[PDB]
């Protein structure tokens, strides 16, 4: 019966490893599902961030597009305006040659009429003098005509 | 004593027997735990890059958004320049465009008052040729005058 007794000692001996390894597992497996629930609470927050920055960017993104609709107005409304000041510029310049040939013309106009004007003087005192050339000579052949009357009847 | 023996090798294979279940049934819910977070680490890594990436792209273009700021007034700069030019430059035509009928009149007035001038004129020069031709005729009748007064002197 010294079998029996043996027996159940080395049973004893094997539970009692077996106790020990289940105890080791259970404790073993209870972080490891910690830490697994861990890292998927990780994942589930860089899910969270990406959704946040990914929709930052779609704002931006919706701001670029606006700048740059703008911007295109920019350029346009600077055409327009250079456009515009070109045509302005150009018939300056225009007007400003003619202003020129004009200004000059009158002052050449302005010395002819002067002119014209001291010759118009001039001749006014020849005819002054020659008035009083013919009143000279009418008053002699007067005076000469009487004398002849006078001189005939002698 | 032997029967009381039996049953307790037979409870004792009973323990071991359930034991060893467990250490089974353990050992493989470990191993699925450990696959599990092997997987969500290997997860995570990759949210994180995509994350590092999009965050890039996000610093990006809040430097292109600054560009287009700054651009933005450089334009509003331009355009206040151009406009200002733009009226000074309106304001300029229209002053010498408004200078050249004022000179065409003038000159219209100069040109009038000329020809009537050189007609004024004209008519004097007309009225000095007679005048010129009677001291003409004044002078020859008054020379027969005077040759006539000698004769009548020497009767």
């Amino acid at each position: 019966m010294k079998q029996l007794e043996d027996k159940v000692e080395e049973l004893l001996s094997k539970n009692y490893h077996l106790e020990n390894e289940v105890a080791r597992l259970k404790k073993l497996l209870e972080r490891a599902e910690e830490r697994a629930e861990l890292s998927e609470g990780k994942s589930a927050e860089l899910e969270e961030e990406l959704k946040t920055v990914t929709n930052n960017l779609k704002s931006l993104e919706a701001q670029a597009e606006k700048y740059s609709q703008k911007e295109d107005k920019y350029e346009e409304e600077i055409k327009v305006l250079s456009d515009k000041l070109k045509e302005a510029e150009t018939r300056a310049e225009f007007a400003e040659r003619s202003v020129t040939k004009l200004e000059k013309s009158i002052d050449d106009l302005e010395d002819e009429l002067y002119a014209q004007k001291l010759k118009y003087k001039a001749i006014s005192e020849e005819m002054k003098q020659l008035e009083d050339k013919v009143e000279e000579l009418l008053s002699k052949n007067y005076h000469l005509e009487n004398e002849v009357a006078r001189l005939k009847k002698l």
